[PDB]
Order: structure tokens, then C-alpha cells, then sequence
């Protein structure tokens, strides 16, 4: 792609190909700002009746997602036109946006939904979904326009366009018990469990209340919808932060959940509840072509192995998208798209079973990461992250590679490579933590590169980063750092075929003193065919001040 191959096309409102009579924001990297939080770090602000932005389809489309920002505590409309003819109205809302903190309390980002004295609003963008009754061809002018009766103002960030097939019917009424207006999901599952000839349940097109955790047990179960634009599982929207969805017991290992969407009612992060799917220790489960929003996470695996998450869309969550922890091995996380997660979009946390091993995180896109990293790997052995696209992180790297234990029981990285192979990272990095007494100080925070290689309190070894393009990172391309006083010696850290384009500070930073009490990096790293192009200050910082770290320039480096 790079990244996930999805049926929707993403088009930025601010593209020079798009006529507008509105106000195009100049880009910045500021959280809590309508430019800094936008995809591409820009949006088009429509602020008077008749203001519009005109997109042009590059593929046929009958369905649209508008990422936008409106005023706090408001709902309303904005209009959509095809070739100059009005065709409908998006339902735009800030119900799920606006999370409050202060510049020195970014640790609270996502947790606090109420405004207050001295508090700044963050997480300003949200989405509106709309299907039209015609497939419009590529080349159609799709205009988003603020007409009389629409919202007072709106920032238009991007438009998804998609040609959605008609809804898929029950695959076989004699094998899949249908949910219906008078038969709930739980009732259909009971009928399935008690009849050995059933393969599972079918959930038709429509909106279906999920007001509980729905338990899958008895045997492997198939849950099949009509397609994610059609089958909508809806948490009670007059409630907030209800822990609803599915919970897969061991007896239902081997289950499949596919072809549906789930619309949660979380308005802030809560730690504990809030994963759409629970499945501690689950095995052989497939989650495919589902679209989930407004949960804390899609899935947080705990010693969960041999599972497949494929073709999913994870948008606007309050913490991590998918995390696999504590022994989770041999999972296939393939061809998933995440936008707007509230912590690491796709993560692997290895802890004691010795390591999380054999996982394949492939063809993944993670953008508009509202806190933490697009991709994060904490220890492990023999895990692959391949064909990745990450962009527009608010506070942290595109890719975190860390051997910090966080106080848990872990051995760090193991004896087989953790591989990052094929990645494009656009406008990644950010500010987090504090930098009191730091070297190379530019603000009150620690400052994160597109890729952060952090030796923590556990072994940091066998890391291969290859075939990566890093475009316009906030600060740095590659950032290497060792936690003091542990000073774990980094071994077998290799970087190959990497382009670092226009970093504002340095192509590569060896962190010398992150904050008071911290020192430089230990071990070394090899660089082959690593190009640093147009750095703001210099290609590499910290080499002379890092006497315990050896930079090896194998060949092909312009620095
Ligand atoms: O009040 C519930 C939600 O209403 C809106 O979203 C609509 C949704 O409920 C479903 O019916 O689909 C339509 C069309 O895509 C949505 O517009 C609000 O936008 C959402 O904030 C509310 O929770
Ligand atoms: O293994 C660590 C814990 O993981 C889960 O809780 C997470 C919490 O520590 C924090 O990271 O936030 C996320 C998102 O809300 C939580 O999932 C488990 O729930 C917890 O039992 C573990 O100790
Ligand atoms: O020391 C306890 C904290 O460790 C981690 O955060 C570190 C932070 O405190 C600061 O020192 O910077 C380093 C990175 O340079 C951070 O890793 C944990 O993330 C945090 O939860 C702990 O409280
Ligand atoms: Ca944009």
C-alpha cells in the first residue's frame, strides 16, 4: 500500500485538487488544535452559509464518512452535493469528541469528558456516516457545503468514499438462527446452542441493541452479519460507558464474528471494562470485516493464540485498538485499518510461557493516533510487523520498540528477531512526559521520534528495521535511548533501507540526557542505506556524547 488494502478511499479536504471558498488551515503539530489534530495536519473550515469544499471521486461511491469538528455539545447537519445537486445531509455531532486535560496533564488524555476551569479541549474530531441511494462514478464532484439550517461552523478534515455492495442475506436459514425484531441476539444464540445442526446466528441489516456482554460458549459459534454498513450492533446511546459486546469462553474457541459493525457508547476511557470482544486465552477465533467505534478497545488478548483479526476497521476508540499480551502467540493481525485510537493502535506486549512469539502484524494502517503510538512492540521474540502505514500521532512515535517492563513480569526481547519490514510513517512523533534537567531541551516535554528504540529495564536485542520511509516526522526519524541506571546493552539492532525526509530537528537522535538522572545509550546499531534528507538542524545528534554506543555505518549512508 503501504498499509491496509481497504475498499474505501481517503481524500483530504485540504488537497490542492479541491476547490473551496472556505478557510484552509496552515499545518501544525499541536494537540488540542483544529489543524494539529487533523489528518494531514489540516482541514477546511466552513464558517458561512454557502461555504463548501469540493471533492472529486477517484473510485465509484454510494457511501461516505466525513471526519469533521463541530462545536462542543452540539448536533446538526452539513450538506452533500453530487455534481452540484443536493443529495442529503450528514448527521454531525460532538457527542464523542472533546476530551479535557491541560498541557502538563496529558496523562489524562481520553479519560475526562467534562469541561472545567483551566481545562483545554483535545480529541476534537469525530465522524459522520452517510449512504446515498445511488452509486456515483469516479469523477463525480462531491461537495460538502454548509447550507441554511446546517451547523454554524464545521472543520472538514477528510472524506472516506466507498462503493458498498447490497446487504448479504442469511447464508442458510436452516443453519444460522436469524436475529429478528422479536428474537434477540441472546435468544438466537440459545437456539443455536441447543440445536447441533446450527452453525451459528445471522444478524440482519438493522440496528440491534447490545446492552450486555453476550457470552459465547457451548461450542465454536459463527456470528454473521449483512456487512458492516448494514448490520449495526448498538450500545444504548442514552447511556454512557456501558461494557457491552461479546465475551468468548473457552468452549467457543474456534468461533468467527464477521460482517457487521458495533457502535459503542463510551465517551471517555475506562480501564478494565470496555473491550468490544473479551476472550481471555482464546484460541483459533476469527474476527473479520467488522467496524467498531466508541469502545475502549476492540480486543485486548491475554495468552490468546492462533487468532485471526482481518479486514477490520477500528475507529475512534478511547484506548488501544488491538493489543495482544501475556503469552499471545501465532496470531494473524492482517489488513486492518485504525483511525482515532486513544492509545497504541496495534500493540504487542510480551510478558510471562516465556515470550509472545510468532505473531504477524501485516498490512496495517493506523492514523490519527490520539495518544501513544501507531504501532508498539514491548519485548517478545520472532514477531513480524510488515507493510505498515502510520500517520499523524498526537503525542508519541509512529513505532515504539521498548524493553521497559512497566512493572510487569517480562524478559524483554528474546533471541529471535522482532522485524519491522516495509513501513511509511508520515508526521509521526510528538510530546509526552517531562524533561526537567534534560539535554537538547526545546520544551517542557520529552520529544519523540517517528521510531523510538528504548532499552528499558529488560533485554533489548534482535531488532531489525528495514524498508521504511519516514516523511516529515515531528522531530526525528530514529530515536535511540537507554534507561539509566539499568543501561541494558542493545545488541543486534539493525536499520536497512530507510529514508528520513525533512525531520524538523535530526534524522537520528541518540538521547544523551532525557531528564535529570538519565544518561546516554548503551550498545550500538548498524545502518545500511539510511538516507537523511533536509534535516532542520543536522543529520545525527548525540554521537560524540554517547561513548557507550557505537553507530556502525555499513554502507550507503549520507551522514
Ligand atoms: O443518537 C444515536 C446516534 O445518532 C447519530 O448517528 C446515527 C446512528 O444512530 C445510526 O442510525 O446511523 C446514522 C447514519 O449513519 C447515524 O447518523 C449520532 O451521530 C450519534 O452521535 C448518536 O449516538
Ligand atoms: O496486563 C496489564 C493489564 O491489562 C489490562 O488493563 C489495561 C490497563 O492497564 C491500561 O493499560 O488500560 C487498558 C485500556 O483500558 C487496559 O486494558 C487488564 O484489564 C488488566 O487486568 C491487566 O492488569
Ligand atoms: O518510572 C515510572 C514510570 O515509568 C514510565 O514512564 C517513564 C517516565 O516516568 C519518564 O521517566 O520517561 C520515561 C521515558 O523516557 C518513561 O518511560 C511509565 O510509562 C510510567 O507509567 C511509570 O510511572
Ligand atoms: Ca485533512
Amino acid at each position: 500500500g503501504r498499509g491496509a488494502n481497504m475498499p474505501f478511499t481517503i481524500m483530504e479536504a485540504e488537497s490542492t485538487s479541491n476547490a473551496t471558498n472556505g478557510t484552509k488551515l496552515t499545518p501544525n503539530f499541536k494537540p488540542g488544535d483544529y489543524a494539529g489534530e487533523a489528518s494531514g495536519r489540516s482541514s477546511v473550515y466552513l464558517d458561512a452559509t454557502g461555504e463548501y469544499v469540493e471533492f472529486t471521486l477517484t473510485s465509484p461511491a454510494n457511501a461516505f464518512v466525513l471526519r469533521n469538528a463541530v462545536a462542543e455539545n452540539t448536533t446538526g447537519t452539513v450538506s452533500i452535493y453530487a455534481d452540484g445537486v443536493s443529495k442529503g445531509k450528514f448527521n454531525v455531532s460532538s457527542k464523542f469528541s472533546y476530551l479535557y486535560a491541560t498541557p502538563s496533564t496529558l496523562g489524562r488524555l481520553g479519560y475526562d469528558n467534562a469541561p472545567g476551569a483551566g481545562l483545554t479541549a483535545y480529541w476534537l474530531y469525530e465522524d459522520a456516516q452517510l449512504m446515498l441511494d445511488q452509486v456515483y462514478p469516479a469523477g463525480t464532484k462531491i461537495k460538502i457545503q454548509k447550507d441554511a439550517g446546517d451547523v454554524s461552523w464545521i472543520y472538514v478534515d477528510l472524506l472516506e468514499t466507498e462503493n458498498v455492495a447490497p446487504p448479504q442475506a442469511n447464508p442458510d436459514p436452516t443453519k444460522y438462527v436469524a436475529v429478528s425484531a422479536s428474537k434477540s441476539i441472546d435468544q438466537a444464540l440459545t437456539e443455536f446452542r441447543q440445536d447441533n445442526t446450527k452453525k451459528g446466528i445471522y444478524i440482519p441489516a438493522g440496528e440491534w441493541t447490545i446492552n450486555s456482554k453476550i457470552f459465547l460458549y457451548g461450542r465454536a459459534t459463527e456470528i454473521v452479519g449483512a456487512g458492516p454498513w448494514y448490520t449495526k450492533l448498538v450500545a444504548p446511546q442514552s447511556q454512557s460507558n456501558t461494557d457491552v459486546g461479546f465475551n468468548i469462553s473457552a468452549a467457543a474457541n474456534g468461533s468467527t464474528i464477521r460482517d457487521l459493525s458495533a457502535w459503542g457508547n463510551y465517551i471517555n476511557r475506562v480501564d478494565g471494562p470496555g473491550k468490544f470482544i473479551d476472550g481471555n486465552g482464546m484460541q483459533n477465533v476469527t474476527v473479520q470485516n467488522i467496524w467498531v467505534e466508541h469502545f475502549v478497545c476492540l480486543y485486548w488478548g491475554v495468552n490468546s493464540s492462533y487468532n485471526t483479526f482481518k479486514n477490520n476497521r477500528i475507529k475512534n476508540t478511547f484506548a488501544a485498538g488491538i493489543n495482544m499480551t501475556n503469552g499471545s502467540s501465532y496470531n494473524v493481525i492482517d489488513n486492518n485499518y485504525a483511525r482515532g485510537t486513544g492509545d497504541d493502535s496495534f500493540a504487542l506486549f510480551s510478558a510471562t510461557g516465556s515470550y509472545n512469539v510468532g505473531n504477524k502484524y501485516t498490512n496495517l494502517t493506523a492514523t490519527n493516533v490520539r495518544r501513544a503510538a501507531a504501532f508498539a512492540v514491548y519485548g517478545g521474540s520472532d514477531n513480524l510487523f510488515q507493510n505498515l502505514y502510520g500517520a499523524d500521532t498526537l503525542t508519541y512515535p509512529g513505532i515504539t520498540i521498548s524493553s521497559y517492563s512497566f512493572g510487569y513480569n517480562t524478559l524483554g526481547f528474546g533471541d529471535q528477531d522482532t522485524v519491522i519490514d516495509g513501513a511509511t510513517l508520515d508526521r509521526t512523533g510528538g510530546d509526552f512526559w517531562t524533561s526537567v534537567g534534560a539535554d537538547d531541551k526545546i520544551n517542557e516535554y520529552q520529544n519523540f521520534g517517528a521510531i523510538w528504540i528504548y532499552g528499558g529495564d529488560r533485554a533489548i536485542k534482535n531488532i531489525l528495521i528495514k524498508n521504511v520511509d519516514i516523511n516529515n516526522p515531528v522531530y526525528f526519524g530514529l530515536m535511540f535511548q537507554s534507561m539509566s541506571p539499568n543501561n541494558m546493552v542493545m545488541q543486534n539492532i539493525r536499520v536497512e533501507n530507510v529514508n528520513i525526509n525533512n525531520p524538523s530537528r535530526y534524522g537520528i537522535k541518540l538521547v544523551v540526557r532525557a531528564e535529570q538522572g538519565q544518561g546516554p545509550a548503551y550498545g550500538g546499531a548498524s545502518f545500511t542505506n539510511v538516507k537523511v534528507n533536509n534535516p532542520g538542524i543536522s543529520a545525527i545528534y548525540g554521537e560524540a556524547q554517547s561513548p557507550n554506543f557505537t553507530v556502525t555505518r555499513v554502507s550507503g549512508n549520507n551522514w
